[PDB]
């Protein structure tokens, strides 16, 4: 009926438990996305999705931290770097004139529910944060993430010269 | 801690955003499985899923409706739609004679995925209404759409000359 | 508003509802999996997954049972299935000593999130034990369903020749 965290003991069905479990599936479609660029056109993202894969686990393993049993690994700087790449993306990719309705390669698509995923671990972090103190700077992240995977899923589309799909 | 939404704002884990975020998570899906229903025979399908994600992003709006500054999207007229195509896949698809299971062919699985998630979503919806007034008619709609979908699930898998699984021991 | 259960009717955003419900997302996922694993070196895998979608509908409707309507269908011995199983992958996989990247191939990427979905379903299944009497299986079940998953995950990956990543926080 309950399991152990770093420092204590919740019940499994705990919002704190919830709030992990999230970003593990998170990170579980990151993994799925992950098999579909592949191409030697995608290295880069790829490798900075792997990165992000670890990166998780850190956000995992913060919100598992009962009265900072231990240190907190994720920073600003983690953040930080989300945000450069996403700057960098939007440079890549076309204008964005219209609105974007996710699909288009399988590749993009993958993307998009993973950000869909992403964006509900989040929403469980913030009900978390609403009865327990915990590292603020994981909301950030995972608030961050989700732009950057819309961002990458745009420019995943226009390196295949595939339009992304439009509301129209 | 809070998103901004139409007519105001409200905390990120509202029941109201996990609503419209979740008819999001569902439109994904289907963009997904959209990318496996390219194909000629699958025409009239993909086009009808085209139009789906229109309304279902249409949903999310008239979901994201807080102070009503504009008039709701999602009609009727959209879910009869739905309810026409059901019975015409209903009709198509073989005889249902056995408990179905999720899977067989990979666009069939992954509308099945898809069905699954439109439930997730309508669930989310009904506890909204409970809460605050809504636009009733997305809550019949995502209702209608998980039917239809578990119908063309069945007719993928039968134009794909694939069975579908069937609960059998 | 309301859905008809067995022996009943329940709101259709009843915890119980919601458990049932993400048993089904879970065996869709599962259902998906199982297109990538059709190969001759996956038989043994398949037809073990082709088993557990049966199993997991009877979770479904085991937990749509109100008030012992019905004898329930989910039963210990098929828990001892799953936790045989288990050990059995654990021993084919290489050794594990660290925490590791959900993913690799597309088979064992989708049972990993199959993996997480189950465990989300198992997380309803324990709210909805804390309001009424369930099927106390069904919960074992679930539970063991995910450490089998992930066992199975690794083991199409290392039958793939796909190494696993290790989390890069090297003293965990």
């Amino acid at each position: 009926g309950t399991t152990s965290v770093i420092g204590g003991r919740v019940d499994k069905d705990d919002i704190r438990v919830e709030a992990y479990g999230t970003i593990d599936e998170a990170n579980s479609h990151i993994g799925y996305a992950m098999t579909k660029l592949q191409g030697g056109a995608f290295i880069d993202i790829y490798n900075e999705l792997e990165n992000i894969q670890h990166e998780l686990f850190d956000c995992g393993g913060d919100l598992a931290i009962v009265e900072q049993k231990i240190p907190y690994k994720v920073t600003i700087v983690m953040v930080e770097s989300l945000e450069r790449k996403i700057d960098l993306y939007i440079e890549e990719a076309p204008p964005l004139e219209r609105f974007i309705l996710p699909g288009g390669s399988e590749a993009a698509a993958t993307i998009h529910i993973a950000r869909t995923v992403v964006r509900r671990a989040e929403r469980s972090i913030v009900s978390l944060q609403k009865e327990v103190k915990i590292n603020e700077v994981v909301l950030k992240y995972v608030n961050r993430l989700s732009d950057y995977l819309f961002a990458i899923a745009r420019v995943i589309n226009a390196r295949l010269q595939v339009k992304d799909v439009e509301y129209n």
